[PDB]
């Protein structure tokens, strides 16, 4: 329901940094603090908040002691660190300029490609926090394996993203709905909303294969919507709101936009896209955006967001039980705002 | 004792690739195969072999069935994948040219910074293999935590390496034996020879804190020698033998060589080093190498290798028991060849 819930979560960031950043390695620990502060804050915090809210909804308060509550927000901060690790690396590989309303970490003079190792440290912080706070719990190994498998799935999706988007090479024939759906399932659906709810389910003692699979049915589809919205906003969103500049056209990406464009384009329009996509020149990028506008892709996206919301609601009705519907409804509220 | 042991280990690489590389993600799995083939072979295989040899030495043959033996070489291949993950990233961050007798993976036209994700996939492969082959064993969680902690320690050391070696900035005052020893302990000693023997000890059921600490006393010192030898060879080794071109001078690194140089340099020689270190120009690099030769650093290294070997032998006498000395002696043989 709340942004009070969100402020409560964000208030724990200082404690997470503190415990991660306690003589010889001192200079390295300070750099770690600097990487956490720059890269783990400044977004919307929904993924990590979801662990806290879901956990509360799945466990009776007569079991939610101070230590249990702390484990929940710590694991929520683990999901945030996973996102941070991945975005630092992604921004390098995507040649991005800005993120979360500031220059990308690797663009800072003085950082550069050393951000590669800085990302690897954020990943390590997840397993440090799990050891510090969850090691005696019955779900500990489940949580470790969930984070590891989520990361491997995300990495497979990144591979697909990058292979389908070669620099210097036309790849329009590969830009199909079928390829699109596989890319986004792996690169986004597992780690965005499946991961945090699955984590909360484990923490609540819900470890059954069937209940995880039913939750997955809902949550992967939510994640696939989230990536389509991300692709729309790359070009049509306001960077003062999104906090980042889009690069998909210049990067030759298999975006939902280019897929939808190809589905509707005349042969003449196909040649316009072929001659202008996947190139650094601003005039060429502008020609693609004009094509997308001519083809009313912003309206196609509006219709898709309506159709998607209805579908996800129907999946909640099919697959939520025996979990409280509100577990999924509050996520849907935030995602489809 | 053997290179027959080594050939037996290397023969299992095809099986490791096969099991990692079994429809939608097909193109990504093929890229994975390509990354494994290019980056996980072509070195000396001592780290991974060590798991196999140590395991054999610590477990009675009446317990070494076909499945036990397979787990051992699989975990040895995990140590090799850890090395591969780290070297792919290191070569980017160090601006390296060649590795293992070929162009660095990220230097390949067509690869570039996409190697960032390729490295992250090699890391993931370690935990995939652990799950596939060790998940029902009593040491499984121990092995997972050992690989995770080793990786975090290595990453802290990489941080220190990179902070002490800023581009464009003189950092001679920081190049002290005390800083040197901290850098190499973290960036190399944990993951090179501690990790494989600790893994074999866990697999053998040797999980005691004291026995691990005693093994660590020997193995971290072996690793610190190995890094000093690596630093010597960066400049004095034959790339036809080492399989890589050195970059430490141009990269402004806190190498053992520059540390030893600073200890012996006159004020005049300090200014020569200050004016020439940490810069891309070949003529400047040549001036540093001439200084090191004038100061007889190759002889200082020869004397150090003798002194170090004797010290490591004395630590074997102090700390090996109750493990067979041969566990450490065979490592020392290979390292100090
Ligand atoms: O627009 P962003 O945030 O850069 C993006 F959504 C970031 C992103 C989505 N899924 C992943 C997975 C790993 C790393 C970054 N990811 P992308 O458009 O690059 O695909
Ligand atoms: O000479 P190499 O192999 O590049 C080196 F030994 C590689 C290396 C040693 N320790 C690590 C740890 C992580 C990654 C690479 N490592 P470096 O001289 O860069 O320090
Ligand atoms: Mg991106
Ligand atoms: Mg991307
Ligand atoms: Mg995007
Ligand atoms: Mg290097
Ligand atoms: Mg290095
Ligand atoms: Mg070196």
């Amino acid at each position: 329901v709340y942004a009070q819930e969100k402020q409560d979560f964000v208030q724990h960031f200082s404690q997470i940094v503190r415990v991660l950043t306690e003589p010889e390695i001192g200079d390295a620990i300070a750099r770690l603090k600097e990487v956490l502060e720059y890269n783990a804050i400044g977004g919307k915090y929904n993924r990590g908040l979801t662990v806290v809210v879901a956990f509360r909804e799945l466990v009776e308060p007569r079991k939610q002691d101070a230590d249990s509550l702390q484990r929940a927000w710590t694991v929520g901060w683990c999901v945030e660190l996973l996102q941070a690790f991945f975005l630092v690396a992604d921004d390098i590989m995507d040649s991005s300029l800005t993120r979360r309303g500031q220059i990308c970490w690797y663009q800072k003079p003085g950082v550069g490609l050393d951000a590669i190792n800085d990302a690897n440290l954020l990943e390590a912080c997840i397993y440090r926090l799990l050891k510090l706070y969850c090691r005696e719990q019955p779900y500990y190994l489940n949580l470790i394996e969930l984070f590891l498998q989520s990361s491997y799935q995300t990495e497979i999706g990144q591979t697909l993203d990058l292979l389908t988007a070669p620099q210097g090479n036309v790849d329009l024939v590969r830009f199909t709905e079928k390829r699109y759906k596989s890319i986004v399932k792996y690169k986004t659906a597992f780690y965005s909303f499946y991961l945090p709810i699955a984590a909360a389910m484990y923490m609540a003692g819900i470890d059954g294969e069937k209940e995880h699979a039913n939750a997955k049915k809902i949550l992967l589809e939510m994640g696939e919507f989230f990536q389509i919205q991300d692709d729309y906003l790359d070009l049509f969103g306001d960077p003062s709101v999104t906090g980042k500049i889009g690069t998909d056209i210049q990067d030759n990406k298999c975006s939902w936009l280019v897929v939808q464009c190809l589905q509707r384009a005349t042969p003449e329009q196909y040649q316009i896209l072929k001659e202008n996509y996947g190139q650094k020149e601003a005039e060429k990028v502008a020609r693609v955006k004009a094509l997308y506008e001519e083809l009313d892709l912003p309206a196609v996206f509006l219709q898709y967001e309506e159709d998607s919301y209805s579908h996800i609601m129907a999946l909640i009705e099919q697959y939520a039980a025996p979990l409280p519907p509100a577990v999924f409804l509050g996520l849907a509220r935030k995602i489809y705002k």
